[PDB]
């Protein structure tokens, strides 16, 4: 409702280059509480958005996974560790059809950080709010999207076996360095 209107919001790559590795941070706790680790799911990418005069660029962010938590705890969490630019908590009112719950954080953009929980494990996902540029439109491959690295400060990259013994071993992120 008084989410901060299209124009006034930054540009995509100011909020690549400075929200996004704030927005990445969250996911931290998530692991830390588990007592481990993330293990990065999905690689950040940009997608066109808006319609008209307002048309722009969406930023979804690297999504990780933690081990799983009750989510009566995972909320507990979440609310307890709310940080300061999240104007709301959302909480799903019921689990979906693929057995997954989903936790909001919602920024004064309208943009979005889902922890969503389910039985195997808790996925942590960020989908920027539509947000502005000077640059051409429907080209949302231009963009520059930081390294793994860059958007998770504290942590480095070490590589664990897949779960299931099978297909490429995966990425991981571990505290230090």
């Amino acid at each position: 409702a008084e989410f901060v209107p299209f124009p006034e919001r930054v540009s995509i790559e100011e909020y690549i280059s400075r929200q996004l590795p704030e927005i990445s941070s969250v996911a931290v706790p998530v692991a830390a509480e588990t007592g481990g680790e993330l293990t990065v799911m999905g690689l950040p990418y940009v997608q066109v958005c808006g319609t008209g005069d307002t048309q722009g660029y969406r930023v979804v962010g690297y999504t990780t996974v933690a081990p799983s938590m009750s989510f009566e705890r995972l909320e507990k969490l979440v609310t307890e560790n709310k940080p300061d630019w999240a104007v709301a908590v959302q909480v799903d009112k019921q689990i979906d059809r693929d057995a997954t719950r989903g936790i909001q954080l919602i920024d004064n953009y309208g943009g979005l950080v889902e922890f969503k929980f389910s039985e195997d494990s808790i996925a942590v996902r960020s989908r920027s709010a539509c947000l502005p540029t000077n640059k051409p439109l429907d080209d949302p491959g231009q963009f520059v999207l930081p390294s793994v690295e860059e958007a998770f400060p504290g942590m480095h990259v070490t590589i664990s076996d897949n779960t299931n013994p099978d297909l490429h071993p995966v990425p991981t992120l571990t505290t230090g360095a």
